[PDB]
């Protein structure tokens, strides 16, 4: 028995970059990792597999800000690649950033 | 000028004594015009048409006392060292991350 609370969500059109190439919108939101106390994951929901939801440990991804509305984001290994999120509005990209930035501290 | 994040939060300013209210107020991250990338804190006031306090991010001291309970030390001349009481541990939990995101 473990535990896991979503601290944010956010939407974005989210295409890999290994794609060259059509963008879907995804919910991505940052949780307490419940494996991890203290620590933080980043899910993307329906995205793996089988619309599986791709998840990783914060510290294993790297994330930069391209725009105001762009994004990228570096899964670790094994993973789909580089992926490249535009956001519909340019203050939820940049409250999900900084907040991207504080778990990751 | 554009707003990152707001909260509220039971704010009771500790230089006046046990005594001094608390009120709910308002809190605020916005992008620092004059600093690109860099984020102040607002203090909205205690009711409309009030003065609104503002300070560079890096001029405070945000410390996380508990759960639902933080303080917030602004440079001299202004309300004290502040207390601030949350509705719940998610909004203040959310809010700290926040914080802690924007400093630099």
């Amino acid at each position: 028995l473990g535990s896991a609370a979503v601290l944010m969500a956010v939407h974005a059109a989210v295409r890999p970059l290994g794609a060259g190439a059509e963008a879907q919108l995804r919910r991505l939101q940052l949780s307490a990792d419940p494996e991890r106390p203290g620590r933080f994951r980043l899910e993307l929901l329906g995205a793996g597999p089988g619309a599986v939801n791709l998840e990783w440990p914060l510290e294993s991804v790297s994330y930069t800000i391209r725009g105001p509305t762009q994004h990228e984001l570096q899964p670790p290994p094994g993973g789909p690649g580089t992926l490249s999120m535009h956001f519909l509005n340019p203050q939820e990209a940049q409250r999900w950033a900084v907040l991207v930035r504080g778990a990751t501290v």
